């Protein structure tokens, strides 16, 4: 499993005054596809792993993305996730979202490319980790 | 110090496609509404008195709102907020929220109880405490 | 159809620091549950009532819950959702959460009562109306 | 007025349970960040504009963020934005966000640059337009 499909449905309150899905609630949305793609490859908990291993998960250090469709409550989408490249201490988790309105209309929402890494509590603050070998094996 | 005041600027995306103020979100502000009592009458961060005397803080155990008018971006809401009544382990926070449009109108635009408690981890979940007496000093 | 069943799933950012789920965020499930009942009912959806009637949906006007037991990422949310009394020009909708852990623990996460009406723009600001007729038949 | 100061205080709901902002939270700020630069430099609410021009805001078209340090609650950040670059029916719109922790210290947070279009109802969806002359004289 190196692709992982996740799907999203728009609600009411996650649109604005101008009808259409306010856009920092994409981020959510990929957070939680972040999230599930490795959890989906078969990675434990981050509940279990800060345990086990001490990481905390694996907060974003970049990220770029393009908007290309508006989209609107009671869309469901559809996202797509994948590991672009492995780095050294770092990932690049690309996600493509697409829309489907009512009456089966399919199109490209939005693109996006987040750069994250491994985590861990470093005293003060939070300290990026070689990616373990058994994550990059399930992945 | 019994009644604290706190402000609170409604934004384009804290609202919904009807274009007033998607409730949620007043109870995000009531919990910093909340928080922001005790941190003004003298109360340490919750970061502090997490190692110090080990309290996460004080989740919500019950609550009752009722709103009476609708609010919309732009507009300013102050927010009142004091101890109604302490019992033993737990309080009662009551808040009024007040409009300010643009023009100055002024409107009360709601009013919620909130039923909470200091709590601690307890092993496997939280668990309610007495309110530490420096605190009923304090507040 | 009089009782209807949502689930919804606890993500990572659905959480606080102190690890549970963050309140407001239970606000924002009920939403999208009572939206989510009136459409499973036959409802249209509020961008045709709102041409169609003139309905720009069942802003809330009061509101009552209590929340029993924690929950965090992960654990998957159950939502039962009913009309429990039809009055003039508001009804009272009825939400029983509960919280089914990893490890098929099943314990109420919270109830809540929410008071609501059916609404439209009037000139400046919202209209309550009679609830329509075809609604209580639908429902 | 080319660059514009905005400050905003992260809540302790603003943190996921790592204890860190969310960052999903930051596009939040930012948005209000990019609104808020178009009123103080003197431009009328959306609300007028969608009425008196048919405006209905400035949608984001893409963005590229880079975070390079963490944030938490109590903190304070400050946010300084400017109109880097005027296209034909599009501007780039840059971010720099700055951390303020207690006891002062002060790191440099996020950056980012978004990319936003000045946009109307066309029918079924959001068209842009070209910036309106007396929006580049007043920015």
């Amino acid at each position: 499993a190196r692709s992982i499909t996740m799907q999203q449905r728009i609600e009411f309150g996650d649109c604005d005054p101008a009808g259409i899905v306010w856009y920092p609630n994409y981020h959510r949305w990929l957070d939680a596809a972040s999230r599930n793609y490795f959890i989906k490859c078969g990675l434990p908990p981050w509940r279990q792993t800060v345990v086990e291993r001490g990481i905390v998960g694996t907060p974003i250090v970049s990220c770029n993305a393009s908007f290309v469709c508006t989209a609107s409550y009671d869309d469901v989408l559809t996202i797509e996730t994948c590991i672009k490249e492995w780095r050294r201490k770092s990932f690049v988790q690309r996600h493509s979202v697409s829309r489907t309105t009512p009456g089966g209309d399919v199109q490209l929402v939005m693109r996006a490319d987040e750069i994250r890494v491994f985590a861990m509590n470093d005293g003060e603050r939070l300290r990026a980790i070689e990616v373990p070998a058994d994550y990059i094996e399930l992945c």
